């Protein structure tokens, strides 16, 4: 029993992190086969970031402007190119610890683990969700750019996020591993802000199921509601609307607990309207929306990774 | 910026996990050099655990009663012995991925990362604290015994916990890596319960500093209090008493924020007496006590590991 904010084991990713220096700027890079992926703003100086012109900036660089260190070993850069907001550095050595991997662009609501890194060295791992406004609520200090987010499916590491910047509200924005930003952000020093965030409803329900699986039942009631009736209440409190795909996704959890999704929705409606009254659920005094239905199944039924 | 429940990167530990089978029982073991460490109850059958007699049970076993798998490779067991509640299985091959390591018995209030495992395979990593009643609030399913807790100091992995059992309140109990239980528990199927828990005061203060470092200042006030005055209020709400060592430990955080420990204590006194009134701190509606002062420094100043 028990329920924790649980991250994926990070070993397979730790062996792919390297340090990348261009000029005075050092950040992290991801070394898979003979390519090192990193944020393209490593080729910038302070005079550039007002409105950098990355095509020009990259044409003025040569392979020897790039210092790549894997631990103590220097890697020789034999080619470079730009894809959207990422730089790809061809190196002369293929990473012998390259795991089976793929690049995935995730959807808001999905979760992933972040391996926070500084100077090529792993500092810590934690779990977070892509918010509906395409930010994540991370923990990042100077030098953290190029840190990656990932999932593990059976044996395949799915990379989905590379860190680029922090917004004035203290949240974080980055790209997929092909360099496309999540959300409307750009890699320039210009004023940007996240849109308003909403609560991920399907995830709150998944977490209520986890609570039931673990013996926190005080919020259940005998009522039912309809999708239409529930969604009307949801938008009033800034919750994402619930869809039929969401209902179907929650199926396994409904099955294991014997509570129908629409039953659970009437409990959630209740909690929105009267609050929790100093009671807690799974140790929290707030409704938690950073566990997906698959996260709950994984942690309450025990799937491992190879 | 940002603040997350952050675990240590798990790569160095993942390479030491193995599967251990004795008879019908399979659990996890820790393979360092040529020794595999695992809970001694792997030598039990259901008929035994009422009141097992482990000396007798172990004398009736031979080296070939133990099946150790590292991935697909079987390891040959060439010796066995018992130390307190752990079994040590000498194997014929030394683990080539053995990190620099040590065994540490931690104190209540300290935190560590748990690498939850099933059948020798890492399932996920999360952070938790030794509670004052010598339990941890973990997440463990059948087959999880032998999963280990650890810290990383510079390059050395410090193992401090091996998982054995779950108590009726849904919390968890285990041993250090020399087999001594934390707390008054024993490895038998007999009625056991944890003592009453208390809140780890020095950790709540460390987390209030983290909040200030991250811009949550609404709970500060201009008052000060005394250790004696604060501790009197603390015991009323089931908080650990604060000591002068605690004050000294909080020194770096006091220094970086300019708020004196005794200032911060008057804010905490305030929060105990009037609550939070629907406000949050660092995204939480409860006072959080599972971050040590060192955890806050590590995450708000950026230390890495090699
Ligand atoms: C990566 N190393 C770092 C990430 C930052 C550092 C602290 N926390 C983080 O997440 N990247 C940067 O230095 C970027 N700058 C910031 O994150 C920056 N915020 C900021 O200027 N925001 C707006 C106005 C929205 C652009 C602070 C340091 C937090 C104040 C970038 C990354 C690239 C694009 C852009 C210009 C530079 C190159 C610096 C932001
Ligand atoms: C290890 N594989 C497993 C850990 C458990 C399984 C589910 N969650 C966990 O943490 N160990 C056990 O099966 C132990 N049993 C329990 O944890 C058990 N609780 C229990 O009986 N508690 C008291 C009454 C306090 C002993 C449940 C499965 C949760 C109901 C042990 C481990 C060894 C000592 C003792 C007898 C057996 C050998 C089983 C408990």
């Amino acid at each position: 029993s028990g329920f924790r904010k649980m991250a994926f084991p990070s070993g397979k990713v730790e062996g792919c992190m390297v340090q990348v220096t261009c000029g005075t700027t050092t950040l992290n890079g991801l070394w898979l086969d003979d390519v090192v992926y990193c944020p393209r703003h490593v080729i910038c100086t302070s005079e550039d970031m007002l409105n950098p012109n990355y095509e020009d900036l990259l044409i003025r660089k040569s392979n020897h402007n790039f210092l790549v260190q894997a631990g103590n070993v220097q890697l020789r850069v034999i080619g470079h190119s730009m894809q959207n907001c990422v730089l790809k550095l061809k190196v002369d050595t293929a990473n012998p610890k390259t795991p089976k991997y793929k690049f995935v662009r995730i959807q808001p609501g999905q979760t992933f683990s972040v391996l926070a890194c500084y100077n090529g060295s792993p500092s810590g791992v934690y779990q977070c969700a892509m918010r509906p406004n395409f930010t994540i609520k991370g923990s990042f200090l100077n030098g953290s750019c190029g840190s990656v987010g990932f999932n593990i499916d059976y044996d395949c590491v799915s990379f989905c996020y590379m860190h680029h910047m922090e917004l004035p509200t203290g949240v974080h924005a980055g790209t997929d591993l092909e360099g496309n930003f999540y959300g409307p952000f750009v890699d320039r020093q210009t004023a940007q802000a996240a849109g308003t965030d909403t609560t991920i409803t399907v995830n709150v329900l998944a977490w209520l199921y986890a609570a039931v699986i673990n013996g926190d039942r005080w919020f259940l009631n005998r009522f039912t509601t309809t999708l239409n009736d529930f969604n009307l209440v949801a938008m009033k409190y800034n919750y994402e609307p619930l869809t039929q795909d969401h209902v179907d996704i929650l199926g396994p959890l409904s099955a294991q607990t014997g509570i129908a999704v629409l039953d659970m929705c009437a409990s959630l409606k209740e909690l929105l309207q009267n609050g929790m009254n100093g009671r807690t659920i799974l140790g929290s005094a707030l409704l938690e929306d950073e566990f997906t239905p698959f996260d709950v199944v994984r942690q309450c039924s025990g799937v491992t990774f190879q």
